């Protein structure tokens, strides 16, 4: 029974940190919903928020069951009208999408790091599942960026 | 003469990507200046922007001298009044600071990655210098977060 | 039909090169191994990397990229012929491989996240899943053999 | 006076453990090495890790954290006594160490970025600088010896 073994310090710190990262990203993405015009991007931000909330439910149960204090999360946000945001304070759709895409890429790496350092099998499996879901979400972001013409092409190999 | 040798594909992609990352962060941080109340945080955001612009000058010269196309950067931003930002669109000081601190930590890692994969000595040395500066800036961010009471304490070891 | 980007080429060429190096190293480790449960897992790792390499070599060759050098043939050796100071012991070998697998998970995720060509992202997502399963087998071996060094433990 | 956080303890204990493993492995590599310029650099790496380890063991001991096991004594061996299939050759050894150094740079940066205690950040910033210099020596060796495999090159 994996959950009758203690977590190690790395497992505790990494999962606590991941949960805190999610809390911060939920808050930022809730702000991005208010800054976004594009409805396709908005839908994906909403999906990301929900996905992180699902991850959080599992993480919080893990930490609560193992006597680890939870990190404080920023609160939910009011709605705002897009046209009321001063231009200099406004995040635009391509840059919102870029940010989220980079966040997803970083999250893939963090999942792999946690799996690699895990000794409790349940922790490894949780992050394996998170990684599988995040690969799919990342693929949706790439499709969006392609469809919208937001992707900046890097230097290309000539065959 | 290092600069008479061709860059390898990794050096090109990594430096191009780093420059693009800087361009995006400059744009986001210019928006954060408009969202910030705290003058100490504002000063550090301004310092970060200037530091990235200095890095960019070197990166752009490297790429321009080696026949690599530069990534397009978002433009500069107008000033905005803090009180005109709808609450639901507003980024608050602790969360701005957290974001920048995470960005700095990620940048340290990216610098080390580039140094490690470098074969041209000038590329390794450039990133070594960037890393040294970024360590100092990161230490200033930590001091800020401590001073302001913005740092969330992680689980602590009991000796 | 879309070209690979510089990062896709560099990352895939480097991952292939890494596998080639690890196949050579692990072939040597097989000659240093006493424990046959460990040996069987090294064999599995080698075959898996060889399987990945067929896919990567095809991708690179089909896109006009020169391949890194293949692993050389390596003969068997008798464990007992290895001088003591030159011998890697079973827990040392296991720790090395375990660390290599953990690193490789991270590399796969890095490649996925920087890929624009969907076929590259797909390939490395499949490699990642395989490495998750393999790392899981290594962990079970290390626990079963008593080779794992416990890190600092949280107390609930 | 401030306690270490869980990440500081886990990261420092793990970095120490890693150094201990690499000291053992590199001692073995010395016995496999023909080239004396390579051997001298392995000796330098070992001594450097030992120097880091004195600092880390003190930090951990002073904060009530149990230390990981120290490297065991490892005798010398004659290169010519190593069966061919068990022998790591000079370029293989060099590639391994070069990769270890690159990984170690990244680990140092990771520890710096997650540190809250200034003394931990300072320590790893100093280790990082040392590894930058050492990796630079490894690269020069690999170039001088003709061991570097060129990756795909950009054309200006």
């Amino acid at each position: 029974n994996p959950q009758d073994e203690p977590l190690h310090y790395g497992e505790v710190f990494s999962t606590w940190t991941y949960l805190s990262t999610n809390n911060g990203l939920i808050n930022g993405y809730r702000s991005f919903i208010n800054h976004t015009g594009d409805e396709d991007l908005k839908n994906l931000i909403d999906e990301a928020i929900q996905a992180m909330q699902d991850e959080n439910h599992q993480l919080e149960e893990l930490l609560r069951s193992n006597g680890v204090g939870l990190p404080p999360a920023p609160p939910d946000r009011p709605a705002a009208r897009l046209d009321d945001i001063p231009v200099g304070a406004r995040f635009n759709d391509p840059e919102i999408s870029a940010t989220i895409s980079m966040d997803v890429a970083k999250g893939l790496v963090t999942c792999s790091q946690i799996i690699g350092q895990s000794i409790r099998e349940d922790v490894a499996l949780m992050f394996s599942q998170f990684h599988m879901a995040k690969v799919q979400f990342g693929g949706k972001m790439l499709k969006l960026n392609k469809n919208k013409g937001w992707l900046i092409p890097p230097p290309l190999h000539s065959d």
